[PDB]
């Protein structure tokens, strides 16, 4: 089998992308949030406090033939920007894009931070990182790529997001139409349940590339590219008047900037990311200082190849006995 699905950004700043699930029986469709750094599958529902919720559309199991408590579970999750959510467990069928699984424990949010009920957008989370990541106790719970896993045509699935445009997710097959030139693979560590990988090094602008390793995560629920200082600081010194701002939160430029692009490196192939991509415009309406969508990792603890860096690239996340990741320029 295979599905394919088509994933929106949420607004003009591409702060993430949403993508239509069918859960349970008859369909209810929710938009979610397709997350490579969490393995866990969790909605809105008519569950959620009511106070907590601001336009989102809800997951009702009562409304679902084919919904069934998974009696005794609960999840609670903590994500990287400080945002969380917890609450029970239903198992159903679900559906993206064609390819449906039955049985797949659907997370049903009782509380959720303020984060998520202000954007409206955002109906809940697909998590596709390994499933040792999952948070549901006492049982843990595979997530929609695991359970799927064993019937697609071939162990994979694909992010291939647009730049201020729709993209696709597919599950089971490479679309060999959706990438230009050839695809580079590069070894996996699932240590710490992560698409976790080692960059070759990089480039600032048309400058020479640097040969370094830098481990990192492919992310597709992060929106920025955040890297080590030293990168960072290298980028942002080829912008004039940029800034790392304390009061803000990281590296702002000067609005009326031309940003340089940056290159990636994935073995000895390279992607590169376009200037454009990296503005993520005001940092408050009106004002004239832009902030910027490469920040430090300083503090995170890892670096992460966010959305910024992977909607640059048509990206294969190989799940095989040994997972690889995929890069293809596009």
């Amino acid at each position: 089998s295979t599905g394919s699905a088509t994933t929106t950004p949420i607004d003009s700043l591409d702060d993430a992308y949403i993508t239509p699930v069918q859960i349970g029986t008859p369909a209810q469709t929710l938009n979610l949030d397709f997350d490579t750094g969490s393995s866990d599958l969790w909605v809105f529902s008519s569950e959620t406090t009511a106070s907590e919720v601001d336009g989102q559309t809800i997951y009702t199991p009562s409304k679902s033939t084919t919904a069934k408590l998974l009696s005794g579970a609960t999840w609670s999750i903590s994500y990287g920007d400080g945002s969380s959510s917890s609450g029970d467990v239903y198992t159903d069928t679900v559906s993206v894009g064609g390819l449906t699984v039955t049985g797949q424990a659907v997370e049903s949010a009782k509380k959720v931070s303020s984060s998520f009920t202000e954007d409206s957008t955002i109906d809940g989370l697909l998590g596709l990182a390994f499933s040792t990541l999952n948070t549901v106790s006492p049982t843990q719970q595979k997530t929609f790529f695991d359970n799927a896993k064993a019937s697609l045509d071939s162990p994979v699935f694909t992010a291939d997001l647009g730049y201020h445009a729709p993209g696709t997710y597919n599950f089971g097959f490479i679309d060999t139409t959706a990438y230009t030139g050839s695809i580079t693979y590069t070894a996996v560590s699932t240590k710490q349940g992560f698409w976790e990988w080692t960059s070759t090094g990089y480039a600032v602008g048309s400058g020479t590339f640097k040969s370094t390793s830098i481990d990192g995560i492919a992310d597709t629920g992060t929106t920025l590219l955040y890297l080590p200082a030293t990168v960072v600081s290298a980028y942002w010194a080829q912008v004039s008047g940029a800034k790392s701002s304390s009061s803000v939160g990281g590296y702002v430029f000067p609005c009326s900037a031309t940003l340089p692009s940056f290159t990636f490196g994935v073995g000895s192939a390279r992607i590169v990311i376009p200037g454009d991509y990296i503005d993520f415009g005001p940092i408050s309406t009106g004002s004239s200082s832009c902030f910027g969508g490469i920040q430090s990792s300083a503090g995170i603890g890892i670096n992460i190849f966010g959305d910024v860096a992977l909607k640059a690239a048509f990206v294969v996340f190989n799940g095989a006995t040994t997972p690889t990741l995929g890069f293809a320029s596009k």
